[PDB]
């Protein structure tokens, strides 16, 4: 028998976890046939760290039974509870093999594929079911579902959904079906097809992805297009902007070991100052070398130490020293080093704050960060803007497209 635990979470500003499931059949990435409400992601340095774990089933929250609850009501209740939430949790007994709570089987993939086929082919197309299933499974499970779908229908799932869907919802769903590396590779290819119209997407991806992520992107890009990503970047960029993006795309940044090199932190800070604000012009290769080669924790401390020498911080110094695509690239890079979840929170705010929506940016971030740091993004967003990321999506989008984005958000804050 599973064990029931009592857990108290202090919001700061949210609960630091996401949920999936519900009585309407969303499923979840752990026990999809169980209709309960499941914890899916837990923010590692957050309010629920070392209290909740992925796969935990919520039985009760602040005196409300969560057995036989709709997903949207669970989202509402957990967000609406003030300050402190007392949960009753059901957790399966596990040993050294941590990952056994994810009991997703090959038949789960078959049943998911069958239910998606039924939704695709029913009168009017059942977009609610398609969105409910695919946004409440992991990316790995979506690969399993697509394989099972083709085995049953002799037709590719992506092709069937392209015919059944349209508009922004089609963009979201087709993006979710690709592996993380496939999605980034295809977004990079799309950005270089314009050749000067969408450097923002190239900059966003290349500046924010880690060594391991860029290694896989480079491999998958070559497999998908029979061309080296570096060669297409060179053909798409020029000047020092080309040099910066080529260096970043190699994904050969130093990884920070166990020792903080305080002497090098000070020397890098002085070198960045001497190469820019202190002198006429700019020594751009020095900026490129330091900001692409040093580890991220090292550069976080470098940028702080830089403020000891310079009247302007690193971001303001960039705006004073360089212009154009090069300036944009440096500003994005420094934000990604300083606080990557805040970087994406600001980009999400920018994509929705004004008239209409920059749907291309909103979709790309919600898809690509849904299984990386969405909870950290949500925390920074709520702390800065006062309302949740969920709230902004709710006000800027509508219909099944809105619902898909809200599922990728993982909950309200
Ligand atoms: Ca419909
Ligand atoms: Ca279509
Ligand atoms: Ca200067
Ligand atoms: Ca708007």
């Amino acid at each position: 028998m599973g064990e029931q635990f009592c857990v108290r979470i202090e919001k700061n500003p949210g609960l630091g976890f996401s949920i999936s499931g519900g009585i309407s059949g969303q499923g979840n990435p752990f026990k999809p046939s169980d209709k309960g409400i499941f914890v899916t992601r837990v923010q590692p340095d957050g309010p629920a760290s070392n209290l909740l774990q992925p796969g935990d089933k919520i039985l009760q929250a602040n005196g409300h039974s969560f057995v036989h609850m709709e997903h949207e009501k669970a989202v509402l209740l957990l967000k609406s509870f003030q300050n402190t939430v007392d949960l009753v949790i059901q957790r399966e007994l596990t040993g050294s093999a941590y990952g056994s709570v994810k009991a997703y089987t090959n038949f789960d993939a078959e049943r998911d594929a069958l239910n998606i086929e039924t939704a695709i082919k029913t009168k009017g197309v059942d977009e609610v079911t398609i969105v409910n299933i695919l946004t409440n499974r992991s990316n790995e499970q979506r690969q399993d579902i697509a394989f099972a779908y083709q085995r049953r229908t002799k037709k590719e799932l992506a092709s069937a959904l392209k015919s059944a869907l349209s508009g922004h919802l089609e963009t979201v769903i087709l993006g979710l079906l690709k592996t993380p590396a496939q999605y980034d590779a295809s977004e990079l290819k799309a950005s270089m097809k314009g050749l000067g119209t969408d450097e923002d997407s190239l900059i966003e991806i290349i500046c924010s992805r880690t060594n391991q992520e860029l290694q896989e992107i480079n491999r998958v890009y070559k497999e998908m297009y029979k061309t080296d990503l570096e060669k297409d970047i060179i053909s798409d960029t020029s000047g020092d902007f080309r040099k910066l993006m080529v260096a970043l795309a190699k994904g050969r940044r130093a990884e920070d070991g166990s020792v903080i090199d305080y002497e090098l932190i000070d020397q890098d800070a002085r070198d960045l100052y001497d190469a820019g604000v202190k002198r006429k012009g700019t020594d751009v290769p020095k900026w490129i070398s330091i900001m692409t080669e040093r580890s991220v924790p090292h550069l976080q401390k470098v940028f702080d130490r830089y403020k000891s020498y310079s009247p302007y911080d690193m971001l303001e110094s960039i705006r004073k020293e360089v212009k154009g695509d090069l300036e944009n690239a440096f500003l994005n890079l420094v934000q990604c080093i300083q606080n990557k979840p805040l970087y994406f929170a600001d980009r999400l705010y920018d994509s929705m704050k004004g008239k209409g929506t920059r749907d291309k940016v909103l979709i790309r971030i919600m898809v690509s960060r849904s299984e990386v740091d969405m909870l950290k993004i949500r925390s920074e967003f709520k702390r800065k803007y006062g309302k949740s990321l969920y709230y902004y999506i709710q006000q800027d989008t509508k219909g099944d497209y809105q619902k898909a984005l809200l599922y990728l958000c993982g909950g309200d804050d």
